[PDB]
C-alpha cells in the first residue's frame, strides 16, 4: 500500500536495493531485472514501482506512459541558498575524452579509432554522442564508424561489443547492466583508462571522480586528469578543466520514473526515504546511505546530493527539452509513434 517497489538492473543493484529494503523496514522493496528495458516492462505491468533512469531511458519509457517524479540534483556553487530538494537542477555536460598521449586524435579523426559508450540508448554515451556523427556523416552506418567497440546493449557477435568483457568469468560479454566490466559511466572511463579503447563518451564529472586520487579502486588509483584531453567539436584538444567550453551536449540529469497512476505515492515515500539514508540523513553515516556505492553508481549516481522536485509538473518531453528530444527522435529513425513494447 504505502510500500514502494524498486526495480534493480542486475545482481549489484539487487543487493544494494536489499540493504535499503531491510534498513527501511520493508517500506521499500525489490524487484530486479537483467535490463533497464526490463525493469521498464515490469513497472508497466505494475510489478514494480519505479527506478531511476538516464534520460536516454526517459525517452523510452515516456513514449509508454511512464513519467519523471524527482531528479538527480548534485552540488552546485549557484542556488546554493535554495535547499537541494527545492532547486532546479542543472544538467551533466556529456565530453568525449582520450589520452593525452594519443596525440593527434581529435573530433575529426575519429573513424575507424576504437570506443567505450556507457551503453547503447544513454544520452552521454550513445544518443548525443552517434547523434552528432550520424548527422556529420549523413549515414546511418553508425554501426560502421568505429573500429570495434563496447557498446552495451548491441548485439554480442557484433564490433559494436568485440571490445566488452563480461564478467568476472568472462560471462555476460556486453550486457547492459553492471555485471560487464565496461559498463556504465565507470566502465567505459575504465575501458579508456586500460587503453582498451581510443575514446570514452562520458560525462564531465566522471573524469574527475576517477583521477588523482578520488577513486582508490585498483585501476583509477594512478590515475592523472593531466592524462587526459577532452574533444572538442571543433577539431580541439583542451584540459579536462575547461569542460565548459568543450563538450558534446548539456544532458538532463537522470530522474526516478513511475506509471502516472503511482506518482504521488512514490513521491512521497522517497522525500521520506532520502531524510533518512539521504546526503545529511538520520541512519546514512551510520546504518546506510542511499547515495553511495563506492564510485560504482548503483541505484542513484553516487555524486547526488538529493533528489529533486520536478516544478512545472512536467511531461516527459517537457523534463527532456524539447532540443534533446528532437535529437533522438533523428537518430532513432535510422532503427512510428508508440510504445517500444
Ligand atoms: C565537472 O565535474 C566536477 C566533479 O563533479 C566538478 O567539480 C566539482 O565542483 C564542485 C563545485 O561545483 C566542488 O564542490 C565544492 O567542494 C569544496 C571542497 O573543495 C567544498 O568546499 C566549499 O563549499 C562551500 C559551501 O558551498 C563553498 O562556498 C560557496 O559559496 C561561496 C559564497 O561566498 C561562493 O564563492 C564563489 O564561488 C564562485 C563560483 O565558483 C566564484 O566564481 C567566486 O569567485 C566566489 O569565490 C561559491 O558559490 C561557493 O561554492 C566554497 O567555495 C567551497 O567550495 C564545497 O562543498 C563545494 O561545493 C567539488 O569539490 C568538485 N569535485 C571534484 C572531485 O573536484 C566540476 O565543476 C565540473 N565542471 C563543469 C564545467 O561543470
Ligand atoms: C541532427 O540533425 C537534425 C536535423 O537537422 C537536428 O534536428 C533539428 O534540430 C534543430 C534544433 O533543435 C531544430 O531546429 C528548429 O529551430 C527553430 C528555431 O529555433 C527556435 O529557437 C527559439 C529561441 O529563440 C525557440 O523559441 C524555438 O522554440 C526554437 O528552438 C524552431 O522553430 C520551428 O518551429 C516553428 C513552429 O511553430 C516554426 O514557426 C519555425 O519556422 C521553425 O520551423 C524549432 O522548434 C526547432 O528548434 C530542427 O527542428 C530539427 N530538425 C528536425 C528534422 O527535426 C538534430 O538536432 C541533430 N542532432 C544532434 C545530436 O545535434
Ligand atoms: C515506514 O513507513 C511508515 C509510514 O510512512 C513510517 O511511519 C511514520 O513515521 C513518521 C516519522 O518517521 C511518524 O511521524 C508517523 O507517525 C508514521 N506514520 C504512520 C502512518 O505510521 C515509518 O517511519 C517508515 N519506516 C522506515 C524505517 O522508513
Ligand atoms: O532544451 C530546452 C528545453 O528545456 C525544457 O526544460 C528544461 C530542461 O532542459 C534541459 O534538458 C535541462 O538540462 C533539463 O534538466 C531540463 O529539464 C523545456 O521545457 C523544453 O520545452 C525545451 O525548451
Ligand atoms: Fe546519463
Ligand atoms: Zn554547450
Ligand atoms: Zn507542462
Amino acid at each position: 500500500y504505502t510500500r514502494v517497489v524498486w526495480c534493480a538492473v542486475g545482481p549489484e543493484e539487487q543487493k544494494k536495493c536489499q540493504q535499503w529494503s531491510q534498513q527501511s523496514g520493508q517500506n521499500v522493496t525489490c524487484a530486479t531485472a537483467s535490463t533497464t528495458d526490463d525493469c521498464i516492462v515490469l513497472v508497466l505491468k505494475g510489478e514494480a514501482d519505479a527506478l531511476n533512469l538516464d534520460g536516454g531511458y526517459i525517452y523510452t519509457a515516456g513514449k509508454c506512459g511512464l513519467v519523471p517524479v524527482l531528479a538527480e540534483n548534485r552540488k552546485s556553487s549557484k542556488h546554493s541558498s535554495l535547499d537541494c530538494v527545492l532547486r532546479p537542477t542543472e544538467g551533466y555536460l556529456a565530453v568525449a575524452v582520450v589520452k593525452k598521449a594519443n596525440e593527434g586524435l581529435t573530433w575529426n579523426s575519429l573513424k575507424d579509432k576504437k570506443s567505450c559508450h556507457t551503453a547503447v540508448d544513454r544520452t552521454a554515451g550513445w544518443n548525443i554522442p552517434m547523434g552528432l556523427i550520424v548527422n556529420q556523416t549523413g549515414s546511418c552506418a553508425f554501426d560502421e564508424f568505429f573500429s570495434q567497440s563496447c557498446a552495451p546493449g548491441a548485439d554480442p557477435k557484433s564490433r559494436l561489443c568485440a571490445l566488452c568483457a563480461g564478467d568476472d568469468q568472462g560471462l555476460d560479454k556486453c550486457v547492459p547492466n553492471s555485471k560487464e566490466k565496461y559498463y556504465g559511466y565507470t566502465g567505459a572511463f575504465r575501458c579508456l583508462a586500460e587503453d582498451v579503447g581510443d575514446v570514452a563518451f562520458v560525462k564531465n564529472d566522471t573524469v574527475w571522480e576517477n583521477t588523482n586520487g578520488e577513486s582508490t579502486a585498483d585501476w583509477a588509483k594512478n590515475l592523472k586528469r593531466e592524462d587526459f584531453r577532452l574533444l572538442c567539436l571543433d577539431g580541439t584538444r583542451k584540459p579536462v578543466t575547461e569542460a565548459q567550453s568543450c563538450h558534446l551536449a548539456v544532458a538532463p540529469n537522470h530522474a526516478v520514473v513511475s506509471r502516472s497512476d503511482r506518482a504521488a505515492h512514490v513521491e512521497q515515500v522517497l522525500l521520506h526515504q532520502q531524510a533518512l539514508f539521504g546526503k545529511n540523513g538520520k541512519n546514512c553515516p551510520d546504518k546506510f546511505c542511499l547515495f553511495k556505492s563506492e564510485t560504482k553508481n548503483l541505484l542513484f549516481n553516487d555524486n547526488t546530493e538529493c533528489l529533486a522536485k520536478l516544478g512545472g509538473r512536467p511531461t516527459y518531453e517537457e523534463y527532456l527539452g524539447t532540443e534533446y528530444v528532437t535529437a533522438i527522435a533523428n537518430l532513432k529513425k535510422c532503427s512510428l509513434e508508440a510504445c517500444a513494447f
